DNA sequence: CCATGCGCTGA
DNA sequence: TCAGCGCATGG
DNA sequence: CCATGCGCTGA
DNA sequence: TCAGCGCATGG
């Protein structure tokens, strides 16, 4: 997941109101501006900071990729300047009741500004430009300034984007791989949404939600141990590759906020803010004991899976 | 949603374990079979009843149309008499310890039979053929009979696939509809998932999941209250046709397990195992007032999507 | 009238 | 169990 | 050296 | 507000 900084303080509310980013193509005299190349680059799921009158206004989740678009006719005057033919980005805005002003904070950020095409000069004045790339190390500090609602966007959010995607891929290499045939593919494509042959088998092996104890069919998730996007055909089809779940322990174990010990013992990720499991009466401890096959798979998602500082 | 009855006397085990309902195309001179044409006309999400040896041993779910395939090797001498060109099906099988036995509740079934390809004649003994149409109004009995173990299969877990396939289809004719630009495509599609434009403007309404208090993004689900499938595409955009829900919630309101009167009093539905609630430490009453605009969505979500007898 | 078919019955 | 007895369906 | 640009300043 | 004044970047 990139993150990025966009100078937004000639069009902020047209840009806000539109859910978009918008750049021209080039600069006015048709030569490359590596501001406005930055557009191809933005990723679905990739974070951008809206930076408009010294203020961090949006922590954005990027909802597309750069599309051939002209300009806003909603601009007016305020952006008469920029050629017609620009990009495009889908934003999916995150307004932030805490609007830090980061030039009031320049001496924690300015060690982490990459010595090119940094947003912010060293005495904390915004560059005149659109768009920046915001190295990791720089971001998390914006997002420690910014406090919770930043990471609220990041974490099991902005961050899951780029996982779909790259699962996606996967299904579609395996509806188009001849290797192997009609009913593999079906039951392999199955499997991701936790249905056909992996979710019969799975049942056979779990009973119930190990932490709510609903037993109910209708009311439980069949989530994978080891992620269906990295499991070998066998694993993505193995009963003792999953466990039946209530959505809302899906959602904390499938993006890492849970996991387990093989003894059964709860893991609480530091990402996961206890709040949330008071409010859903969830409680830390031991939810029972897993297969020796069980074991293998919840040490890989202890270690790939389950979110670490 | 259709319903089937599969007599599988001779070939449960493999049926079963391999997770597919397989039957030749035609009968041994070549000749039609009315049982055979029957599985050309199951669609994912159908129901299945497996009847073997007098007793309904699974409420399937099918995870495929019919498809070409050739007889299974494992038949082996059981199955020697049938054609080698066959149908195959993917079939989410569910056993259930309640096993009926239809015969021993013939007086009840009897009047709900259909005229012609009852899967049982007038005494109960089962038909000698492979595969029938089950009507709704007999479904609903054998379903009756079975209990629980049945409804858990079907309301809120069969019944959606057939849904999610036609809100897949909506999908596709907005991305090929010439009529609305390329933003509106993308904020639409996005607004399915609960992403873009939508969840940006749901926020401005609301702050917090209305049920369990959680006010962390990460944490919440952007559920539409008339749901996107029927939602004209000022409705799909709209910020008001919007709730900040916990998974587990989105799970009971989106399926339509739970709703919620205009003064914010939650309604429970009689398709929802209390049971359910109490495992998640959810209460029933008051979860707030609605917006005037909010008032005119979760009516339809009352009389559309919540769950009524 | 005859043929075919994933049920049914245990001498 | 393996055969024989049905009934429902269709040529 | 010259050109360009979603910040910044103040009348 | 919007012109004019910077710095950052690149031809
Ligand atoms: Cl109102």
């Amino acid at each position: 997941m990139n993150y990025w900084w966009v100078s937004q303080k000639q069009t902020f509310k047209q840009e806000f109101e539109g859910g978009y980013m918008w750049s021209p193509k080039e600069n006015k005299n048709g030569t490359q501006s590596h501001y406005y190349n930055n557009m191809t680059l933005v990723q679905p799921g990739d974070v951008v900071f809206s930076f408009a009158n010294g203020l961090i206004l949006s922590v954005g989740i990027a909802r597309s990729h750069a599309y051939s678009y002209n300009k806003p006719t909603e601009f007016g005057v305020a952006g008469a300047d920029w050629a017609n033919d620009g990009w495009k980005i889908d934003l999916e805005y995150h307004l932030v009741e805490n609007k830090i002003r980061p030039k009031a904070h320049i001496d924690f950020i300015r060690p982490y500004l990459p010595q090119k095409y940094s947003p912010l000069q060293d005495n904390g004045n915004g560059n005149q430009a659109y768009l920046f790339s915001v190295p990791h190390e720089l971001a998390s500090k914006v997002v420690e300034l910014i406090g919770s609602e930043a990471e609220e966007v990041i974490f099991g959010f902005a961050d899951t984007t780029e996982i779909t995607t790259t699962a996606d891929a996967i299904e579609c290499q395996i509806s188009n791989d001849a290797s192997i045939d009609e009913t593999e593919k079906h039951q392999l494509v199955k499997s991701r949404r936790g249905q056909g042959i992996f979710r019969s088998r799975l049942e056979q092996v779990e009973s119930r939600c190990r932490v709510t104890g609903v037993q109910l069919k209708n009311h439980l998730i069949a989530s994978h141990i080891k992620p269906w996007a990295v499991s070998n055909n066998q694993e993505r089809l193995d009963g003792h590759n999953g466990l039946l779940l209530a959505p809302h322990v899906d959602h904390l174990f499938d993006k890492g906020f849970i996991s387990f010990e093989d003894n059964g013992e709860m893991i609480v990720s530091e990402k996961l803010n206890l709040d949330v499991l008071k409010a859903w009466s969830i409680s830390q401890g031991n939810y029972g004991y897993f297969s020796k096959q069980q074991q293998e798979y919840m040490c890989y998602h202890r270690e790939n899976v389950f979110k670490k500082l």
